[PDB]
């Protein structure tokens, strides 16, 4: 069980002005810290944010949050469920800003909602330093779906924040699960992000911002575009036939669709060729790292917990690989798929 703490700085808020927070379970005999970012789509104007507030309110407010949360997958403390980091300090950061963890805008007279995803991460880190994070050796910033993209947008800023606070010794790294998307042609969305960024006053990494410049920062929400600008080590997990990707592509089997799906897999694999730390099975699914049975999937005989342990050691190893991308071209040609 992870225990809830609302932010002491009550000016850092969820969408409706309620305080943000984090769930925490300490492990005093460990110097490893895992901060995990929840996912759950987003909203990009007044009308569809109002809709989200009726039926997805826990993603917009902390007023109904429970006081505890059970750790699962990589957030589990039992070695049988989490062979990778079962003894680490666990943090679950709920997604209540609807901004893909990019916003830095307060609720005001001109703003019905607050979008403070980028500032929530910074404040969580800042308050955790007083509860044990000051002595860490590694801070792994992880996340799934919208949280995965949020890892890519924020990992370097967390490194920069800790350097400027006087903690150069803490090693900051990223783990992006199911947040690596392609701006491909649909079978039958870039505007939504561009409109959202203006709505949220969203921010992107600076390298990436200086490459693409004004009006074009939506490009930095796409993994294959923002990854080469990052300096912190980042491990990328992505299903080759992601359900969220296919949904936006309006895919729900004849030649046309066969060639479409086969081409999606080949392009995704291409974008990962120069990503040295990656795990990409040929499956139709979405998210993995906090699922309880995340130990079952394997690429070329290597599980995801093993690949992550090999990454720890790397920071070329005999029989302990870090780059694992399937080569077969159809969903669930890998027998270990969910
Ligand atoms: C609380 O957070 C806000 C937004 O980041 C910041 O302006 C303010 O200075 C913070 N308060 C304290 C006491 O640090
Ligand atoms: C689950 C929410 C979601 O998918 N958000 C999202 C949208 C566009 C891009 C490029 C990356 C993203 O992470
Ligand atoms: C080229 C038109 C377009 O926007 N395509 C697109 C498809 C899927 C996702 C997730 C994001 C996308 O941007």
């Amino acid at each position: 069980d992870l225990r809830l703490h609302l932010l002491l700085n009550t000016s850092v808020t969820c969408n409706d002005g309620s305080p943000a927070g984090y769930y925490l379970k300490e492990s005093r005999g460990s110097r490893r810290w895992l901060l995990f970012l929840e996912g759950g789509w987003y909203c990009f104007n007044r009308e569809n944010c109002d809709s989200r507030y009726d039926t997805m309110r826990r993603l917009m407010s902390s007023r109904d949050w429970p006081r505890t949360r059970t750790g699962t997958g990589i957030l589990s403390s039992q070695p049988e469920e989490n062979p990778y980091w079962w003894n680490a300090n666990m943090v679950f950061i709920p997604y209540c800003s609807s901004d893909v963890w990019s916003g830095a805008s307060s609720k005001s007279e001109k703003n019905e909602y607050a979008f403070m995803g980028a500032l929530i991460i910074q404040e969580v880190v800042r308050e955790l330093l007083g509860r044990g994070l000051s002595g860490a050796k590694v801070l792994l910033l992880a996340g799934s779906s919208a949280g995965g993209t949020g890892v890519l947008l924020n990992v370097d800023r967390v490194a920069e924040q800790l350097e400027k606070l006087g903690y150069p010794a803490i090693q900051v790294r990223g783990l992006a699960d199911s947040g690596w998307f392609l701006d491909n042609k649909q079978y039958r969305p870039t505007e939504a992000i561009r409109r959202g960024i203006r709505y949220w006053n969203g921010v992107v990494p600076e390298r990436c911002r200086r490459q693409f410049q004004e009006g074009e920062e939506w490009n930095c929400f796409f993994g294959y575009k923002v990854y080469p600008t990052l300096r912190s080590p980042v491990f990328v997990v992505q299903w080759l036939f992601d359900e969220a990707q296919l949904t936006v592509d309006n895919v729900h089997v004849q030649e046309g669709l066969r060639l479409y799906i086969q081409n999606l897999g080949r392009e995704l694999r291409h974008t990962l060729k120069d990503v040295p730390a990656s795990f990409a099975p040929a499956c139709l699914s979405h998210e993995i790292i906090i699922r309880s049975h995340w130990t079952d999937v394997q690429v070329k005989g290597t599980s995801l917990p093993r690949a992550l342990h090999c990454w720890d050691r790397s920071l070329p190893l005999k029989g302990c690989p870090v780059h694992l991308v399937d080569s077969c071209p159809w969903p669930h040609c890998n027998p270990s798929c969910p």
